[PDB]
């Protein structure tokens, strides 16, 4: 079978055969589309076909499908599964798996870079302190004095589901949020629940607007432990605007390294519940979402005031106007400090090229339009006009519930 | 089977049961989502009629009534006999309003019940169609105080006697390909601006030439008619800050009047049912003015603002895009022509959603279309989960007549 996508701006038509390799479910049906829904202990039974599917893909990619090496590896895995109930990935397979999970992330606009991921194998790790050490090295390596490098650190896979490694932070580096008795919020409103947990766990909060949160690290199903990332490892950028001199006086800054740490990496049926990864920011992530979401720092107002815009009628588009200047400031500050960042025009343009390349070399590129289109200026980017097919391929990054909701406390 | 949708800005969760009524297909499957794809006999007829009359008679609290049963009987009789049937005026109006109510891509549906329905089912000729269309335009325009309306021409019979409005909208600007290589006027209508000429139109080969109407009655050859200029409300576009803005020479029409869709009620097909409401500002300023395959003036505007157009990261396109949209809204508001900004419309839509979930058990919605083409995430709809499904009565897309016309 074939499915075709059309770019309504260029009339370029592409043919998807890759979606046929998709097994997992979308959430949609013939009668309903769940395309804008944010989110729509495994037995030996269902594990070998998953391992086999993976090993087939792996051996095809290295042009050794049906080889004796391919076949021996299948046999090896089979025996280990029926003997030990799970199996270990070779280093090669781990690296391949991690890159492909990223290549397969249909909501990621940054995928042109997928083949350049530095994989850090942390499967020999056994304690939270050990986790802290690995994560520190990840941060130093990824940061690279502002010349950011994509990386992922992979902690031991799940076994019985009772010995999970988890990073409790949603991102390695994030600012604290504090609910005040008067109802207002100090710092990042997105991080209030997590900040509270940390504080309870014994964290001494400075209680400022930009306190970098401690790491809360869980090894082998044990109670999580608190660690402070050395501040010299946390690259930060003071936000200023190139024409507006008052902008620096808003007192804003942001961290340089986006490092998502709460996702689950699935490879050949194995589950890596702790797999923090990092790339670099698209400016809108900070400038639109982090600063201007009503449920975040929400500084549109104060910015708009200082711009002396007509804030009386929404049809003045003061909100839109302040949004742009804020995003200008984010990009300006980062470039000025030589910290890797990409604007949404550059990123989307790159993604279209990646996407076309993927259709040709791979037979498709799964892509989630709802997430791929930038949160501002949508139609003036080329992805807006691009039809996309969304489907699930493995290896993959999956959501998992927050650990504080599932964890059995030891004390 | 009972679905919930969460708003992530407010944590408001709504429960959808309305989707269980859904009858048509979405394009998606369990293995693939097609959410961003733009377009993915006697026997057939009676259940379709029945389903409609059921929901109609329920809507007036007369489900399970003599009238209901009798109407069902009567329609059933008429089908067995005539191989089709005719809607009562009441059912026609209800059907039209509900097609709009069910338009999952329409952000403006809070106004769905206030639609003025014009029954043009007695029409027999293009001249007649022209008359009905002029009346629609004048009524809807209302000297700038726009009123929503739909005009419904005779239903399909056997696909041979089709009533069609060949324009995509009643009022659109011409587009001609130059030898220069570029395009004068509107690039989207170049093919149509051609067909008008090819069927006899005299283009003023200007830029903002209001296109003539191309009207097709009873399956016959389509005819050209010029809408009286005094019926075409236009708005000159100026900026409330940049006085150089006027010299760009931009204007736009006040009346968005979509004329190429198919209206389906109770199994019956209305191939000609032009309808109109009023613009959201971004339709003109973001899409019409700044789309690359359209008027594409971003560059020119940025120049006049002397923005650093050297690197993308200066966000010059973004800055210009805003100013343009500020001007659009400004011009329309100044000239007292109805228009809505994307903030007001999306906020209205969230409230309409809440109303629909309350009084109806849900509201089919296409996030890809509902989220405005600029400043998406600072509008409430961006953070709103939506469920997309097809309900009937509905507006459907249909093939362009020229690819089909048995001349
Ligand atoms: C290197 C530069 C990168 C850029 C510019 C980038 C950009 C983005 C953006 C803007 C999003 C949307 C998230 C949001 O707006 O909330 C996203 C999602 C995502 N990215 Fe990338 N990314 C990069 C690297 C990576 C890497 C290295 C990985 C993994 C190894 C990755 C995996 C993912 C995944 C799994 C999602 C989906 C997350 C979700 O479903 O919530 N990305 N990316
Ligand atoms: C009264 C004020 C109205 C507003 C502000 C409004 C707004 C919109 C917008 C912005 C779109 C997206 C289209 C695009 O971006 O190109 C849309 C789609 C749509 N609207 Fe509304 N609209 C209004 C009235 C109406 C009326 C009166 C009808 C029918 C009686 C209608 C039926 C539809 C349909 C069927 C679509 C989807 C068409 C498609 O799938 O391409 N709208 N509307
Ligand atoms: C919710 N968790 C998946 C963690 C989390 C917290 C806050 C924001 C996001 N965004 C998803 C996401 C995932 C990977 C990314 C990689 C690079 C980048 N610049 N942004 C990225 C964004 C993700
Ligand atoms: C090509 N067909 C889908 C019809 C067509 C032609 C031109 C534009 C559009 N946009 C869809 C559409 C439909 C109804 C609308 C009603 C009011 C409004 N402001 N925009 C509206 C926009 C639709
Ligand atoms: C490819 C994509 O489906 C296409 O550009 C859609 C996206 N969203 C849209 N949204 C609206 N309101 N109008 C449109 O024409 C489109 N076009
Ligand atoms: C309801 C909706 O699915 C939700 O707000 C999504 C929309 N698209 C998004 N797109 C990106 N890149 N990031 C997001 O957080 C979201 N949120
Ligand atoms: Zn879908």
């Amino acid at each position: 079978r074939f499915l075709k996508v059309k770019n309504w701006e260029t009339d370029v038509v592409l043919t998807d055969t890759l979606h046929l390799k998709s097994t997992l479910e979308t959430g949609c049906t013939e009668h309903i589309c769940m395309g804008s829904i944010m989110l729509p202990v495994r037995t030996k039974d269902q594990l070998f076909p998953l391992a086999k599917e993976f090993l087939d893909q792996y051996y095809s990619s290295i042009k050794r499908f049906g080889s004796k090496a391919h076949m021996d590896r299948l046999e090896e895995v089979n025996k280990e599964i029926e003997s030990t109930s799970t199996y270990q990935l070779k280093d090669t397979e781990l690296i391949y798996g991690a890159k492909h999970a990223w290549r397969n992330a249909s909501r990621c606009v940054g995928r042109i870079q997928w083949s350049k991921l530095q994989v850090f194998d942390a499967r020999d790790c056994t304690t939270a302190h050990g986790m802290f050490n690995y994560i520190c090295n990840h941060v130093k390596y990824a940061t690279n004095k502002g010349n950011l490098r994509s990386a992922i650190t992979i902690f031991p896979q799940r076994t019985d589901g009772k010995h999970d490694f988890r990073v409790w932070n949603s991102q390695l580096i994030r600012y604290a949020g504090y609910k005040q008795p008067d109802g207002s919020t100090l710092g990042d409103p997105a991080n209030v629940q997590f900040t509270e947990i940390c504080i309870q766990q014994g964290w001494k909060a400075p209680r400022g607007r930009f306190d970098v949160l401690p790491l809360l690290l869980q090894a082998n199903g044990n109670d999580p432990e608190l660690f402070q990332i050395p501040p010299e490892l946390v690259l930060e950028v003071p936000i200023r605007h190139p024409k507006f001199d008052w902008f620096k006086d808003l007192g804003l800054k942001w961290y340089g390294l986006p490092a998502v740490s709460n996702m689950l990496l699935e490879i050949g049926g194995l589950e890596f519940s702790a797999c923090p990864f990092s790339g670099w920011y698209m400016g809108t992530e900070i400038g639109v979402r982090d600063y201007c979401d009503n449920s975040r720092y929400n500084i549109l107002e104060e910015v708009a005031k200082k711009m002396d815009l007509d804030m009386r009628k929404t049809s003045s588009l003061w909100k839109d106007q302040a949004l742009v200047e804020i995003n200008i400031a984010v990009l300006y500050s980062f470039q000025s400090d030589k910290v890797t960042i990409v604007d949404h025009h550059s990123a989307t343009e790159s993604f279209i090229k990646h996407m076309e390349n993927e259709y040709r070399c791979r037979g498709g590129c799964p892509a989630d339009w709802v997430w791929i289109v930038p949160p501002m200026s949508g139609s003036i980017t080329p992805v807006f006009h691009q039809e996309m097919l969304n489907y699930r391929l493995t290896p993959s990054f999956e959501y998992q519930p927050d650990p504080w909701n599932t964890h059995v406390w030891k004390g």
